[PDB]
């Protein structure tokens, strides 16, 4: 099980924006396979899988706005 939130915004920024989710939450996924990117004030993070598993749902949209500790997804247990 592994918790996937936005990631702690500095000073200098104070929200961020969801990038683009390339697969949904449900299907089969695979260790270093992306899952979902980032976007910030200017910096373009990439959110890749930690381990095998089933992703359990994502509650913020692409193109939408998040927030500092924002629960975008949580992922299953695989095996």
């Amino acid at each position: 099980a592994i918790d996937i939130k936005a990631p702690t915004f500095p000073e200098s920024i104070a929200d961020g924006t969801v990038a683009t989710w390339h697969k949904k939450p449900g299907e089969a996924v695979k260790r270093d396979e992306l899952i979902v990117d980032i976007e910030t004030d200017k910096v373009v993070m990439e959110v890749l899988a930690e381990a095998d598993g089933v992703i359990a749902e994502i509650v913020k949209n692409e193109g939408d706005t998040v927030l500092s500790g924002e629960l975008l997804g949580k992922l299953t247990e695989g095996g």
